[PDB]
Order: C-alpha cells, then structure tokens, then sequence
C-alpha cells in the first residue's frame, strides 16, 4: 500500500484530535506523566471512494492492514504508545475517519521555581514524517480535542487541554516533519504543604527563639541544637520529593534562610554565656533583649523580600 | 465480519457480568487496585442461528476470529486489560455466550477524610462505542455478577461487589457510548493503627506533660523538645502512606493539633522559668498547677470536637 | 478441535503434576511468592489411538495446535502464567502426555500471629472449567509431583511440597469446575531477628532501668526519653517489613508492651523528683528500691504470659 | 519437524558456549544478577546435507522455524531468557551452527559469612531434556566460552568465567536431562565500607570511652546514650543492604559485639555515679582507671578472635 | 534472502547515524541511562537497482521482510532495543536508506571521583557481525548524527553527541565484528548540592566550634555530639545517591575528614574538663585559645590540599 496521490501538487492534510480519558502518575523527580486517550485521524483517499446507490452502503469499514494509514508518532514519549484501533470509517468521497485508544508515558519538563505554589504546561507533541511521493502535514480538528469531566490528576488541578492549531513544519534527516503541540495546563494543590511542612517548620523555629528569654546556657544549647536537627529532617524530606535544579525553589530559599537564623541564634547564645562568665551580664542582657525583637522582625522582612522575588 | 443486523430498529443489547477471582494491590498514594476476574458477554446474532435436529449439536463452539464480537473496554484502567478467551458458545436461536478471564490495574479515586477509619467505593467502568451500522447498549446479567469467597484485599474488608443495572448512555465524538458501573465496597482495617501510631503518639504527648510536675527548666526543655521530635517522626511516617490531599484527614487534624500542645507547653516551661529567675515563684506555681488540669481537659474537648466534625 | 467423546457418560479425567524448579521472592507485605516449575498433564483421547505395527512407531509427537488440549488455569495468580510447551506424546491407546515449563506470581495469604517464629502453607490452585460437550475433572499423579533438591526460598526453610489428591468440584456460572490444591509448607528463619532486633531492643530497655540507681532527675529524664526514642525507631523498622493486620503479632505485642514500661518509668522518675523537691526523699527511696525489683520481675512474668498466649 | 536420526545407538551431542557481553544488577537481598550474552549451539543433522555444486552456495542459512532446533533452557532463571537469533548456518555434511544473543535474570545463592570481604561463584545452568526418539546430551566447546574485556559488575571484581566440561546427566519425570554448569567467579569491592561504615562506627565508640576521663554523670549519660543511638542507625543501615541469614556475618558479629561494649559502659557510668553519691569516690576511681585500659584491650582481643573465626 | 554480492572482494559498508530525540533516567547507582532516538542505516544492494525512465518511480519503498537488512545490534544495552521501522527507500543505483525509531536502556560506566563536580562520557556502541558470504563493516554518516535542541537530562548539562568515525574491527568466535562508538558528553548540575548538603554540613561543623568559647563541659558534650549525629545523617544521605566505589569521591573525602574534626573536638572538650577538675584551668585556657585558631586554619588548609588532589 502507498500514500494517496495528489490531485495537483498539494500536501496530504491529516486532521488530528486527542480526547483525554485518564491522566495519572505525575512524577516530579522523573518529569513524566501517564495518559490514556483517544487519538482521532482524518484524511482523503480518492482510491477508496464509492457511489452510495450501487454499493447500498453510506459508509465502509476497513481493517488497518487493508488500507494506507499515516505513520503518526509522539515526540516526547518514553516508549512507543500502546494503541488499539477502535474504528476506521470511509465516506463516499473517500474521507477516512480513524479512531484509536492509546496509553503513553510522556516526558515534559517542569519549572519548580515557585514550588509548592507552581503551575505547569504539560506537552504532548504529535508528529508525521513526509514520504518521497508526497509531503504529509498535520491539522487540528477542534471538535475532536477535549477531556472527560472525571479526568483527575492526584495532587493537581487540571485547568485546560488545548492544541496549538498551527503545526511546526521542519526538515529532519532530509525529510520534512509536521509537529503539533497539545497542551495540558495544571496547577499544584499546595494545601497539604501548610499543616505538614510549613507550619511544623515555623513552630520549631519559634521554639528556638524561647532561648532569648533564658539565661541557662545548657538549656539554650538544647533548644537551638535540637530544633536545628528537626529543621535538617524537614530539609531532607522536601529535597526527596524534588529533582536537582540549577536554580533555587521558593521552599528551598526559605529552608536555606532558616539555617542562617539557627546559626545566628547559636552565636547569640554563645555571646550571652561568654559575657556572663566574664562578669558582663548587663551587656549580655542588652544583646538578648535586642534579639527578642530583631529575630522575628528580620524573619518577617526577609520573607516579604523572598515572596516578592519569587511571585 | 460485521455487526448483527436489526430486525426493526432496535439497539444491540450486550449483556455483561464480572466475577471477581482475585483483588490485590490497593495503592493509596496511586489510588489504584489490581483485579483478576471473569468477564462474561451475551448478545443475539441471528446469522449464527441453526437447527438443533439436523445439526445433531445443541451448542456450537467458535474461535473469536470466526464470529463478530463487540469491542468492550474498561474506562478507568491504566493500560488495556490482559485477557484470555475461555469459551464462545452459540445456542440454536443464535444467542452467543462469551467468557474471558482478565487482569487489570484500575484507577479509582479515594476519600481520605476519615483515614484510617475510612470506607471506599471502588469503580470498574465497562464501556461500548456504537458502530455506524447500529447502536450498541450494555446490560447487567445479575446471575453472572459476583466474587469468589476467598477474595481478600490486604488491609481491607470487602463488603460488596454489585453493578448499577442502568447504563449511562451518552454521545462521545459524534457516536453513542454505553457505560456500566461495577462497584466494589471496602472498609479499612484500622486495628493496627491503634498500637502502632495512635497510642505511641499519645504516650509521648503525656510524657511531655510530666514537665508540669517539675521545676527543673533544663529537664523540662529536654522533656518537651525530645517528645516533639518523636511526634515529628510519626507525622512524617503517616504522610508517607498517604497522597497529598486538598483537605484535612482525621489523623492529619489530630497530628496538627498536637503541635499546638507542644508549642503551648514550651511557652509554659519558658514562662515558669522566667518568673522563678525574676523571684516570682508563687505566680509560676499558679500557672503550672492550672496547666496540670488545662492541658488534658483542652486535649479531651478538642478531640471530641474533631471526632464530631469528622464522623 | 473438540474434547474427547465419552464412551459412556463419564467425566474426562486430566491427571496433573507440578515439579518445582525454582522458588523465590516471598513478599510478606504483598502476600505473594514467585514460582518456576514443570506442569504435567495426562488424559485419554481415543481419536488419537493407533496400531504400533501398522504405523511403525510406539509414540506419536504432536504440536499443541494439532490436538485438543484442556484449558488448565491457576486460580490464585496475579497474571496468567508464562508457559512454554516442552513435549506432547501419544501412546498407542490414545493416552496423551503433556509437559510445559511455567513461571507465575502466586497470591497466598500469610498468618503473621507468631512472627518471626511463624510457619506458612503456601497454595497453588490448579483449575479446569467443563465444556458444553463434557465434564472435566482433575486428578493428581503423585509420581509427577515434587521439587528440585536445590530449591531454596531466601529467609525461609522449605518443609514439603505435596498435593491434596481429591479435587474441589463445584458449579460456577452453570458449569462444573474442578480445583486441585498444591501445598508448599515453609517455616521462617527467625535467627537474624535475635541479634538485630530482639537483643538491641532489650539492651536499650535495660539501660532505661539504670535510672532506678540514680537520684539525678536531669540524667534520668535523658536515660528514659533517649531509649524510648530508640524503641520508636525499632517499632517503625518492624512495621515496615509487615502488612497491616486485624490482629496482634507476637513481636508487635512485645513492642507495644515495652511502651508501657517506658511510660511507667517516666512516672517513677517524676514521682521520685517531686518527693525529693518536697523534702520527702526517704519515701522516694522506697519507691525507687521497689522499682529495681518490680520492673524486671513484671517484665519477665508479662513475657511468660505473652509467649504462652501466642505459642 | 523431528530430531536427527542416529546412525547407531548414540545420543545426540549438542555443543554449547556462552560469551558474556554485559553483567549487571547483582542484587544481594534477591540473590540475583542480570546477564547479556551470546549462546552458541552446534549439532549434526544429516537430513540437511547438500551439494555446494547443485545449490551453488557453500553454507546454507536457515530461519529457526524451517529446521529442527534443540530445546535448550536455563535452570536457574526467574523468567525464560529474552533471546534473538543472530545466525543459523548449515554446512554440506549437515553440521548446524546456531548463534543467539540473550538477556536473563539469574537466581544464584550468595554466602554472606565474610561480608563485606566475601567472594562468590555465580552459576548459569544450561539444560536439555531427552525426547522419545533419542537422548540429547550437552557438551562444552571451550573455544566458544568467554567474556568481553569491558565486562564490569558494579561493586565487584570479576575473576573468571569458566564451564564445568562434564554435564550432569540424570533422570527427571521418566526422561533423561543433560545439565551444564557455567561459573562466574567474583570478589566484593570492600573499599568504600571502610570510610563509610567501619571507621565512623569506631569513632563514635571511642567517643563513648571519653566518659572514663569524666566524673560528670549527666555528661557521661549523654556521651554513651547518644553514641549508642548512632550505632543503632549504622546497624539498621547495614541490615537493609543484606538478606536475613541463618548465620552471623562478619560485620553483623562486630556490630552485635559493640552493643555489649555500650551496655557495659552504661553499667560503669552508673556504678561510678552510685559510689560517688555513697561517698566512696576512691573506689569509683579504681573502676574508672581500670576501664580506661580494659575497654580498648578487650575490644582489640575480641576483634582478633572474631577475625580468626571468620577468616 | 541473502546479503548483496561483492563486485570484487570488498566488505559491505553499512553507513550509520543516531539522532537523539529524548535522553532521560540517568541512574548513578545502576550506571544506566535511557535513550529514544532515530537509527539510520545505508548500504548498496545492486540486486535492487532499477531504471528510473522505465519504472516511472524515482524511489522504491520496501517492507523490511521484502529485502535483505543487516543485523545491527547495540553492545552495551540491558535488553534488545524497542524498534519500529519508519521508512525503507531504494534509489535507482540500489542504494538502500533505512530508518527506525528506537528506545533503549544503556549501560555506561561513570567516574564519581570529582562528584558532584563531575563530567561523564556516556557511550552507545553499535555493532555488526559478518556473514559467511561476506564481511560487514560500519561507517559514520556525520550528516545523520545529532540531537534535538529540546534534549534535556534532568540534573545534567548535555555538552555534545559525536561519533568516533573509525570502527573497531576485530574477530569474535571465528567471524569479523565491526563496532562504532557514539559518545554523549555530559556535566553534572552541582548547584543544588551547595544549599542542600555542603552549606548545612559546614554550619553544623562551625556550631561544634562554639565549644571553644565555653567552659561548660555538659553544654560542650551536647554541642559536639549533637552536630556529629547530624553529620552522620548527611554522610548516610550522600552514600544513598551513589554506588560503592573502589576509590574516594571528592565529597566522600570531605565528609570523612570532618569526622576527624569532630573526634579531635571531643578530645579537646575532654582535655579541657579534665584539667579544670585537676585545678589546672590556666593550661585548659591555653589549649582552648589555640583550638579557636587551629581548628578553622587546619580545616581551610586540608580543604585546599583536597581540592588540589581532586582537581
Ligand atoms: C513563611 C512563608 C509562608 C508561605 C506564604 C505563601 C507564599 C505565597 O504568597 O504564595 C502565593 C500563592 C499563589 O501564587 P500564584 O497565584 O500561583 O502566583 C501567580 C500570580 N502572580 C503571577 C501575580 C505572582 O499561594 C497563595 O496565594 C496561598 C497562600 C498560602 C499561605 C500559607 C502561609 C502559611
Ligand atoms: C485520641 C483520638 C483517638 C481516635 C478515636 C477513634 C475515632 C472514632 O470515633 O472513629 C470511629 C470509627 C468508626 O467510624 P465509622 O463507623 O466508619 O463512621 C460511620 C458512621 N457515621 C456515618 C454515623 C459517622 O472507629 C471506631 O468506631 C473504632 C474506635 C477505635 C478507638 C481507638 C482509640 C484509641
Ligand atoms: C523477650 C522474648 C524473647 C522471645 C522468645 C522466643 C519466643 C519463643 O518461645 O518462640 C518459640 C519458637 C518456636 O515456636 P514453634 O516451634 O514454631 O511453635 C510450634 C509449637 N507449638 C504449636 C507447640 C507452639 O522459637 C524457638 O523455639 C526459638 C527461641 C529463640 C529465643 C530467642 C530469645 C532471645
Ligand atoms: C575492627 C575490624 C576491622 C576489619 C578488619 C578487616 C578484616 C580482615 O582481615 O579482612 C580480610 C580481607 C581479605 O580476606 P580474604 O583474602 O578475602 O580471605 C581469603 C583468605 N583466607 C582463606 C586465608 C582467609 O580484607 C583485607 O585483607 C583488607 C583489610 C582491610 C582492613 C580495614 C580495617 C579498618
Ligand atoms: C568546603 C569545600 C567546598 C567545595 C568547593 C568546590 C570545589 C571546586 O573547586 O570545584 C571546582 C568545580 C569545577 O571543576 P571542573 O571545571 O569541572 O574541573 C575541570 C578543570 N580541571 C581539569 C582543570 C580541574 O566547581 C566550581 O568551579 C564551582 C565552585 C562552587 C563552590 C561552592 C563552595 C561552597
Ligand atoms: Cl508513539
Ligand atoms: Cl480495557
Ligand atoms: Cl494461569
Ligand atoms: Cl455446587
Ligand atoms: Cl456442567
Ligand atoms: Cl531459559
Ligand atoms: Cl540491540
Ligand atoms: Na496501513
Ligand atoms: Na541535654
Ligand atoms: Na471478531
Ligand atoms: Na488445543
Ligand atoms: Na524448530
Ligand atoms: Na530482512
């Protein structure tokens, strides 16, 4: 079997559509997501045309092997899609209507800069390669692009599923390629990060600041060092859920900054003890009283600056 | 091969049934479960009708390729089911009896609000897409819906496996779709959560309250900070067994609330020490004595309020 | 191809045998194990009978497609077995000898009540479904049931591999089903649990009891709280190797009980300090001296009671 | 297709060879390793004899389905090998030369007694079952046994890859079996265990011994209990990399013994404090001074004894 | 089908090219990476030559089964590549142009000596085994070697993808083998290691040095032992992301060295306390004051020495 011949010297237009049935397994570390969807294809093959009267049929059904079908592939997939043909219908003018249901693991880069208050644009790139006989170009049938109402992505909110209607036509290995961009816009469900990571992390930090109302060096060392260790645990927990980035994430910036607060609190606790041993407590008292205001104030201003730089 | 023709203009009814053989791997984080079952299908094909007197045979056995079989699919599966045809039997009137044994990974959302005292309704959605020649509709043969007595789902109690007899008939990509809802009702085995998470978490909290019978600041700081760290460990352990939710779970609410109790206990321990250093121990004594009653009382009332809001 | 016709009115007897080549991956949490074995099948098909003199052969070798073969399945498997036919041999009287080598992941429930001193009976259920033409029944050829001497299951001792010779015949969807039970008896290698979990857990508990020979409240708080935290670590380690059970395991019972010992030790340490602060040390001394005997004695008696209830 | 006929009453000899291309994934806990290799087979089939004059060609190339090929299997594999035929060459006398490239996961037991200074002999067992028409026997073509120079097994040193030339011929399920033993000798790269586990474990133990130069009970309790907790962490880390064994490993013996040293150090610290409180410090001083020598000396002698028993 | 015959006695040249579409899953512990690419092949088959004026067609499209195709394999792959033929084009002179899209898991050793500031050269080895009729040699078509602009490897920077144009021709099991080396040069994104591992590790070490400004033994023991435990946690975290190496890594060297600093700090804290108890504080003061300078100075010089030895 060979591609449909051109009346005149035009490319063969293959109309496409993707209808999402299921969206699952968004892996942050791997920067992948799994998809289960319908892929619809449509093109004109004059060689398959028929007269309805003498045939007695308004439509003709074919097996994929019986007719010419364009070799449509996904660019950003781990392995080739698992596909099963649902229907192949031919109308009198030879207009072919192809429908398959597929499942695929899609590679799509993620921007973690605003994590866990981040939004992403996931991409599904559809592609066709031209043949020596003729050039094959892709188009979007907007009536056949969509998603099931029940489509849910655990830990995320699904905003939209749209297609960039104009294909990216270019040369690859001395043959022309026609590429379409299907976009799935999602926003992260940040809720759980507040009672599980953010507030526990703030509680332990505020607990370390009780050392500014204590003259007991031994108790102060215990307060600041113990809470620091708990902060290390939260830092480790956060970085296990994320890939390594050449940039700072919003959460990563806060976590890093809190180390500086623990480090300066240790210096204060040391300075206070040293002065008291040196029989200079009036002075140590001035530093401790200033610290009671300075630590929460600098923490608030530094957080306003960070939120501003990131959002 | 083509679908059976209508005698007058009626849709083709495909009678269905699912008989569960095995239920395994309920993954909370992934919101999936694996199933091994029998799928039974039945429809009338007059083209296959025969005379039992002349044929001498009461039933005819066919290979799937020899006859027309409806394209039945599962909506909420990761990948297409792994199926093997067991039997195809045709009665003299042309009624076809199809039986296959399949295994599938099913995606079904879970409500964690009442965790670990939660119940779930797992769904298996059966679907058929209508052909151009005629509309295909699904039905439930209640005599072919069930489960093996030995069916067990580790960590859960299986209540029932029933089917919603009325299909959801709708248009999808300019064709009719007939959808059936098979429901597997389960309730979580909460037992082990009591000696492993709930009681150890309560023991460490009550240990922190022994600081209300101690005047030693250094020992009090050690009591409240050490038990807080153990509470952080249990919080981390709990959230690893669960996906991220846009709501609070029952356990998550208790765990979060216990942080406030540790935070206020640190304030009390700090206030007590501060007053004693300021030569005001009579006053510190009043706060400490009140705390001995206030902390268990407020803990009990807050838990009654939470249990009421969640159940 | 169709089943062998009955001479009279008798069911077709299919003689079976399983010879274990490899046993691996016993997953406690999943309640599964992997198996690699030979499956042997034998039945009488008179249509295949031949005269040795006329044919010039004493045995006839066929391909699976050439002859009728019973559809034998495993009940308790995750997915269908990976099988490869080794040989098919027909004797002059039509006695067929079938041999296949297979691999399968088997679901078999485990009783963790006596963990890690538990024994299990793993099951491999062989099944056949009867055809409209005739009833198929399974039998055990004891001469073809066994295991390779080198068969080892890491962390376990293999006791026996036997078959329950009488099948469980029952109706499923108006057809006779014949089920055979192949049993693999195993006992857990508890050795490593002694130096890795049991003795370290006892050492830290005995270390907490040194507080009964100390008047230092601050050192006592450090002794009991630090060892409790180490006990939490061991509790977490143990529950990660096990699924959630609606019952207490032997190890789980000991682990739970040890929390009560830590809790009462904290009360003793608190009571002792309180009395000494109240200028009542003679009294605190009586409680501390009694605790030195009471704690090891109650620990020994409670363990005797537990061992008795579990074994 | 059937096996080659015997001239006179001899078994069919199938010459074998395995050439290792890649060795990877040695899983200690699973006791498996993955292999990618060439499997070469050679046998005489006179029914394939040809005249180069008549056929034109000096060597005939066949497809596996066109000719009789011996059913060669691996004994100790999880699933059947992933194989791809590279060549099937038939010479004029009927000598067949078969070459396939395969990949397989091999189950081979490991002896952890000397871990991490252990060596292993991994096995790949080749097998053939005899047919009714004639007995099949395996042989080793030493010219076709080997490994690529670049073959590396991460964390191990590869010593040799040889074959036991004499097959193990035996009866199994009333037929002959011919088994060959291919051996891959490896030795563990112990280097990294020294700076990562052994020396950090020794440092924390020696830190606990500083308590023998301190009279401060509260500081001593902190020294011995904190380092013990760090030792528990290392014990847990080590046992996660290893399966459960019915014997003690070398590392496991040292780790277990170090607990006794921590336990006796706690007793010493308790005894010292008790005597000082009882106004007997001269006596406490004698025990502490003896401990300074006894602890490192007994540690050295116990380690010499252990190294001797294990190596 | 058989290979193309030689005009004179020249080997058959198969021109190759690899065009990377996707690069993902660089596993450090496994020393593997996944690839999705185009594999292009080109050779001359005179038996396929045709007249362009007579045939009408300028290029002829064949199915893989219709023509002879060289058996091209990858040396360093876990399992055989997942390949799908895109196009086969024959020019009038008989020049065949083969194109397939494949996905493969590649084994390629990694040098961790400079981790996390390391660079790697990943290899993809293409190979062909000669046939009895003629020798097959591989060549690089540089015009068909490349990578998509969007190719990204999470946690790494992709530098170049080039091929060593000269094949490695050698004898293996009495037949010629032609091997090509495709090289993917990458450099690690070290950024995240600085705020997540390096700086937190330095902060805790500097916190341990505050003990040189404290006379309180009990507080000093708490400072040095607590920070040491946090250092153990970071050592464990680092070694989980890496395989076991027969050499020291840069990070591993620093981590190991920091243990010596903690060990000597404990000695200093012990010596200081011992002298003060012995009524020699003027001397303890000299050692403590020297330590304030010695510890940061020796730390800086040791790090300069290490950086010099590794880079
Ligand atoms: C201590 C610091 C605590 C973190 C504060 C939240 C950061 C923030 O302000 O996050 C902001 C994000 C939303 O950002 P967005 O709408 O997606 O940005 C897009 C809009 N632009 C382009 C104009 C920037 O979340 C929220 O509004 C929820 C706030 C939750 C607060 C929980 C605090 C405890
Ligand atoms: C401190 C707080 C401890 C937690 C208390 C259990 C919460 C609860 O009361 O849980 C209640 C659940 C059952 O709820 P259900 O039947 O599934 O709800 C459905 C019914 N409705 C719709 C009317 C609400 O478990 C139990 O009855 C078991 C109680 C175990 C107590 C263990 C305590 C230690
Ligand atoms: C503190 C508590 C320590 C645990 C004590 C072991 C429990 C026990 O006694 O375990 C008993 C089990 C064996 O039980 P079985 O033969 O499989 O039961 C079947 C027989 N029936 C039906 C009659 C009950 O192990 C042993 O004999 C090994 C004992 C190891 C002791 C290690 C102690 C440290
Ligand atoms: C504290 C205890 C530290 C552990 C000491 C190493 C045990 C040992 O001596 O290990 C010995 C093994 C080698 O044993 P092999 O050659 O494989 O035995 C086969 C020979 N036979 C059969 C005669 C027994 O490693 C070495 O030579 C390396 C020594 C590294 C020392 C690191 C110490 C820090
Ligand atoms: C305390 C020690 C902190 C670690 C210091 C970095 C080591 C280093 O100097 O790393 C050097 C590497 C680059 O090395 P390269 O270009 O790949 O080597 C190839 C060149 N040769 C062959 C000539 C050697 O990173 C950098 O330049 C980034 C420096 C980051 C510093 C973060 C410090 C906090
Ligand atoms: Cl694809
Ligand atoms: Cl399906
Ligand atoms: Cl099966
Ligand atoms: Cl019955
Ligand atoms: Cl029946
Ligand atoms: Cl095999
Ligand atoms: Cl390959
Ligand atoms: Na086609
Ligand atoms: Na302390
Ligand atoms: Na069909
Ligand atoms: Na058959
Ligand atoms: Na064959
Ligand atoms: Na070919």
């Amino acid at each position: 079997v060979s591609p449909p011949p051109p009346i005149a010297d035009e490319p063969l237009t293959v109309n496409t559509g993707i209808y999402l049935i299921e969206s699952y397994s968004l892996d942050d570390k791997a920067e992948t997501f799994k998809v289960n969807a319908f892929l619809s294809l449509s093109w004109k093959d004059r060689r398959l045309a028929f007269d309805p009267v003498r045939s007695g049929v308004r439509v003709k059904t074919y097996e994929p092997e019986a007719i010419w079908i364009p070799e449509i592939r996904f660019v950003n997939v781990e392995n080739a899609r698992d596909a099963d043909v649902v229907d192949i219908s031919v109308s009198p003018d030879g207009t072919v209507q192809y429908l398959e249901r597929f499942s695929a693991r899609v590679l799509s880069p993620l921007d973690f800069r605003r994590y866990p208050f981040d939004s992403q644009t996931l991409h599904i790139y559809l592609i066709v390669r031209s043949v020596d006989t003729r050039n094959i170009v892709l188009a979007v049938d907007l009536e056949k692009v969509g998603k099931n109402d029940d489509v849910f992505l655990t830990g995320w909110d699904i905003e939209s599923f749209t297609a960039v209607v104009k294909p990216a036509n270019f040369a690859l290995e001395d043959r022309l390629e026609s590429k379409l961009d299907y976009q799935l816009r999602i926003s992260r469900c940040y809720f759980s990060y507040i009672p599980n990571i953010i507030l526990p992390m703030l509680f332990i930090l505020f607990i370390s600041w009780t050392a500014f109302w204590s003259t007991s060096y031994e108790a102060n060392v215990t307060l600041v060092v113990s809470t620091l260790i708990a902060h290390i645990a939260f830092n480790i927990l956060v970085e296990t859920n994320l890939p390594k980035t050449p940039y700072m994430t919003y959460t990563g910036a806060i976590i890093f900054m809190i180390y500086l607060f623990y480090f300066v609190a240790v210096i204060e606790v040391t300075v206070q003890h040293y002065l008291k041993v040196e029989s200079q407590p009036a002075r140590a008292a001035s530093i401790t009283r200033a610290s009671r205001i300075a630590f929460p104030v600098v923490f608030l201003l530094a957080n306003i600056i960070l939120a501003f730089l990131f959002f």
